[PDB]
């Protein structure tokens, strides 16, 4: 699954916004336009055993084209976004199966 980060001509968003996966596919973020952008996952809503410190990234990015990879494994669902455009609304969620 490959993410763009920011729309292709005005708006910051997590394109798509949720989706889900088998547990054992790889999630690679990409930026589109709209950088720096950041990843980060609530504390609150993320799975009693699946850290959310490891798949964070509290390391903001300012480098076009640049990208990331996740690749998550239990069943459930996971909380992410972004905190610096999260005045727009720009949020994340993945269903894993
Ligand atoms: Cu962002």
């Amino acid at each position: 699954a490959e993410v763009k980060l920011g729309s292709d001509d005005g708006g910051l968003v997590f394109s798509p916004s949720s989706f889900t996966v088998a547990a054992g596919e790889k999630i690679t973020f990409k930026n589109n336009a709209g950088f720096p952008h950041n990843i980060v996952f609530d504390e609150d809503e993320v799975p009693a055993g699946v850290n959310a410190e490891k798949i964070s990234q509290p390391e903001y990015l300012n480098g076009a084209g640049e990208t990331y990879e996740v690749t998550l494994t239990e069943k459930g669902t996971y909380k992410f976004y972004c905190e610096p455009h999260a005045g727009a609304g720009m949020k994340g969620e993945v269903t894993v199966n």
